[PDB]
């Protein structure tokens, strides 16, 4: 059994020669060299079964992963783990391994326009996919973002995925968490769970702005910090789009806030190309009901170099639609029993 930075990897004998790369959620990401396939490989170790969530978290991944098959979607290759529910206390998830991920990128390297369009080119063709599924990335981020040498992207960590639920997506003010702060669409602080389609084009359009400036766009230093940094770009929403929002408490603290006027997005990005601009302006529209969707965005004008329905492919198998952590854990190693001899 190797070991990384005080970590057993128990992932012999097909892999070896292990190197750290970084964090996932419960456990650590290495690279290492796959004997059978003579390739490097990357391999992610989690330790979810003390707690519920984690096997939520660690279920929904791999029953996603194992049903979708698309170029930007970072594949499962091979699960590690015990023979035995009783001797399981790991799991290993094999992926291809990449180079980087674009939130390391972001921080030393200035995207050229060409690198922009290609990878939100990319992004939106793994969406439109995950999106046909009837699922909900729900934390779309640089850091889950991978590319490999040649710029391929493919989209990372399925733990907080859903399937869509437009029927039962209205709440109260102040109650949702969803996503990754940066990335949070106003509706969540506002009054959605964050179960329709729009959260995730939200977050694309930040990821789009950060690409053009290497800063986050809306950088909230705590919750409804998030808002006001929203809001302080976007200007006050419109009476149209205050009329959206029939919850009473959301409603009123918009009204409660003073005019704020617009900023431009030539004025924040004067370097950017101006398709790409009137793209960001459509992902970040404030009405959910109003934002683009994953097909239009793909058919904007920025991206008419790499548009083609047809190599756009969509889902086979769409998702159609309390548990102890036991049965969790059963069920993963249900799920995860096609690896084994
Ligand atoms: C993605 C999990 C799989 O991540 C990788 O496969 C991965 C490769 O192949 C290369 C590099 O450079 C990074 C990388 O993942 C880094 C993770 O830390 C990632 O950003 C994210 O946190 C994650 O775990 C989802």
């Amino acid at each position: 059994p190797e070991m990384v930075r005080g970590q057993v990897f128990d992932v012999g004998p097909r892999y070896t020669n292990l190197s750290y790369i970084g964090e996932g959620a419960y456990g650590m990401v290495c690279s290492a060299y796959d004997n059978l396939n003579k390739v490097r490989v990357a391999i992610k170790k989690i330790s979810p079964f003390e707690h519920q969530t984690y096997c939520q978290r660690t279920l929904r991944e791999i029953k996603i992963l194992l049903r979708f098959r698309h170029e930007n979607i970072i594949g499962i290759n091979d699960i590690i783990r015990a023979p035995t529910i009783e001797q399981m206390k790991d799991v290993y998830i094999v992926q291809d391994l990449m180079e980087t991920d674009l939130y390391k990128l972001l921080k030393t390297q200035h995207l050229s326009n060409d690198h922009i369009c290609y990878f939100l080119y990319q992004i939106l063709r793994g969406l439109k996919y995950i999106h046909s599924a009837n699922v909900l990335h729900r934390d779309l981020k640089p850091s889950n973002l991978l590319l490999n040498t040649t710029c391929d992207l493919k989209i990372c960590d399925f733990g907080l995925a859903r399937v869509a639920d437009p029927d039962h997506d209205h709440t109260g003010f102040l109650t949702e968490y969803v996503a990754t702060r940066w990335y949070r669409a106003p509706e969540i602080m506002l009054n959605s769970k964050g179960y329709t389609k729009s959260i995730d084009i939200w977050s694309v359009g930040c990821i789009l702005a950060e690409m053009l400036s290497n800063r986050p766009i809306f950088p909230g230093k705590h919750y409804l910090d998030q808002l006001n940094h929203i809001l302080g770009i976007l200007g006050s929403p419109s009476q149209e789009d205050l009329n959206c929002i029939i919850n009473l408490k959301a409603r009123n603290y918009l009204l409660s806030l003073p005019h704020k006027n617009k900023v431009p997005w030539n004025r924040l990005f004067p370097n950017a190309d101006s398709k790409a601009l009137d793209l960001l302006d459509k992902m970040l529209t404030f009405n959910p009901h109003k934002r683009i969707e994953v097909e239009q965005a793909l058919a904007h004008p920025y991206l008419e170099q790499y548009y083609d329905p047809s190599d756009e492919p969509i889902a086979e198998a769409p998702f159609k639609f309390d548990l102890p952590k036991e049965k969790l854990k059963e069920l993963i190693f249900e799920e995860t029993a096609r690896f084994q001899p």
